[PDB]
């Protein structure tokens, strides 16, 4: 049945972490904070089909923002408006989570609040002194859901 | 727990029909088949935030097509390209289902295949002779999922 599949997936929400279902940083469709929204850029963004596009500055692992395709609704290409202005204006909240976070917990944090996307990071304790947060990718509500309803 | 909530929702996937979770036709964000895609129309479409927009001709209950926001990726507003050309070109498949269809079945039909949106219709047996299919709204995978994971 579907019932049984779903129940089992829900049973395994306890063990599994966000690192197991995440989209790793290299498979992620992202965009540079210095980008200009002109017909071709908005075109690539729309073509990607993703509702949410991480915004990075410098290295891809330095993620300062979140762009939503809806934010392009009122943008005119002829204006060649830089992405910075839109990220300042809407300023969508960025959520981070640890790679060891369990999926039930992630699901609970997804329910309360609007945010369906979280940046997955881990602690890198191998220094070079000061330990730093290392960004590994993104996880979404859809990732967790897909893990629940998938068959096996 | 979340586990228990999910399991119960899955238990009730048996009784519930698509009519119970659907977005009724009057709450639906739709668009006329005669529309022209120029900056303001594409703007409304993008502003709506919906991935999929039913395309109706004449009455809102006559649904000939499905527009996806991705289909606007390469469209230039200055061209004032009519929506008909894009619906002909991409021709996304339209799926229909009966209001009495149970949610487990709907979920199964959603898994196999690409389509996450179905037009919900029922048989209107009160004539006036020939019985006709009456369109009541739309149901999506997200509607069913939301019914699974919601609390109570
Ligand atoms: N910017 C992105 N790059 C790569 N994958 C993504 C991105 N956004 C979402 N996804 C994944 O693509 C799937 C559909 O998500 P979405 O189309 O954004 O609702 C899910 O598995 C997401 O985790
Ligand atoms: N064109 C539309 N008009 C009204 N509601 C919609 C439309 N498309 C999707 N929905 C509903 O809005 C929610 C989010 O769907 P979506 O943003 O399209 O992935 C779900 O409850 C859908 O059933």
């Amino acid at each position: 049945m579907e019932e049984l599949n779903i129940i089992q997936g829900a049973l395994e929400l306890r063990t599994k972490t966000v690192e197991d279902v995440m989209t790793p940083l290299r498979d992620c469709f992202m965009i540079t904070g210095e980008a200009i929204l002109d017909f071709n850029t908005m075109s690539e963004i729309m073509e990607s089909g993703y509702t949410r596009i991480p915004v990075f500055e410098g290295e891809r692992s330095n993620i300062v923002d979140l762009l939503f395709v809806k934010d392009l609704a009122f943008v005119d290409p002829d204006d060649c408006t830089p992405l910075k202005t839109i990220t300042k204006f809407y300023n969508h909240p960025l959520h981070f989570v640890f790679n060891d976070t369990k999926l039930d917990a992630m699901l609970e944090e997804f329910k309360k609040g609007k945010s369906h996307l979280a940046i997955v990071q881990r602690v890198n304790n191998e220094g070079e002194g000061d330990p730093f947060y290392e960004v590994l990718g993104i996880v979404t509500l859809e990732d967790v859901i897909e893990e629940i309803i998938k068959s096996e």
